[PDB]
């Protein structure tokens, strides 16, 4: 399939080039497999998740994303128009308020329901939680995130907007989880992303537009864009069988398009994710 005039980050991902506006991916659109988003919610009735999408579980005294952060990373994951797996099963979990804030608490509680509630749901091929959020070093976080990726999910968790080592956030700091750096379009890393050795894997994050709430779109940039790239990748790659919520970090790093960034520092990664389709 070719999706014309796309979103830069879409295109990117499916190129092994700079600067062309093509997404190119195959119709199995991540069929059959779920991403969970744990977030500030998702606005389930935008027109562009097409029924798929829907809250599961808030802590807050509502499901709604009174923020949009939430809505916009759950269309980069699956959205028709914005959306790497255009066909997947969108699941909401609400753990930030419409600040965009939450206590360390609500978010392992958020991620053990995860781990548990994947086994309400119909995902024959496969469950990804996208984690668009992070905060200082905590053990107990980090713990959180390394459960639930050994209960089968994959699990995609932003590096940090701070400039620096993600040695010091969490969940980022977790090695057996994705940690996701953000990239522009011009293949420099993104001037705001983390770097160091707990980064896996670089995805578009400047300039992303996706959905928003109140049924509109807007261009926002962090690694919190950057990583339901990569979540909504391993969605497809699963739904394809090319690898499993245990491998799909190291088989998109294995499968990278390696050495094109720049302003990398020395001992980070320079591997930007790519779902080798040969139409
Ligand atoms: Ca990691
Ligand atoms: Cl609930
Ligand atoms: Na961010």
């Amino acid at each position: 399939a070719a999706q014309t005039n796309a979103p830069w980050g879409l295109a990117r991902i499916s190129s092994t080039s700079p600067g062309t506006s093509t997404y190119y991916y195959d119709e199995s659109a991540g069929q059959g497999s779920c991403v969970y988003v744990i977030d500030t919610g998702i606005e389930a009735s935008h027109p562009e998740f097409e029924g798929r999408a829907q809250m599961v579980k808030t802590y807050y005294y509502s499901s709604r994303d009174g923020n949009g952060h939430g809505t916009h990373c759950a269309g980069t994951v699956g959205s028709r128009t914005y959306g790497v797996a255009k066909k997947t099963q969108l699941f909401g979990v609400k753990v930030l308020d419409d600040n965009g804030s939450g206590q360390y608490s609500t978010i392992i509680a958020g991620m053990d329901f995860v781990a548990s509630d994947k086994n309400n749901r119909n995902c024959p091929k496969g469950v990804v939680a996208s984690l668009s959020l992070g905060g200082g070093y905590s053990s107990s976080v980090n713990s959180a995130a390394a459960r639930l990726q050994s209960s089968g999910v994959m699990v995609a968790v932003a590096a940090g907007n701070n400039n620096a080592d993600a040695r010091n956030y969490s969940p980022a700091s977790e090695p057996s989880v994705c940690t996701v750096g953000a990239s522009d379009r011009y293949d420099r890393r993104s001037s705001f992303s983390n770097y160091g050795s707990v980064l896996d894997i670089f995805g578009p994050g400047t300039d992303i537009l996706s959905t928003w709430i109140g049924g509109s779109t807007r261009s926002i940039s962090g690694t919190s864009m950057a990583t339901p790239h990569v979540a909504g990748l391993a969605a497809y790659l699963m739904t394809l069988g090319k690898t499993t919520a245990a491998s799909a970090c190291r088989y998109i790093a294995d499968t990278a398009n390696k050495g094109d960034l720049s302003n990398i520092p020395f001992g980070t990664v320079n591997l930007l994710a790519y779902n080798n389709y040969q139409a």
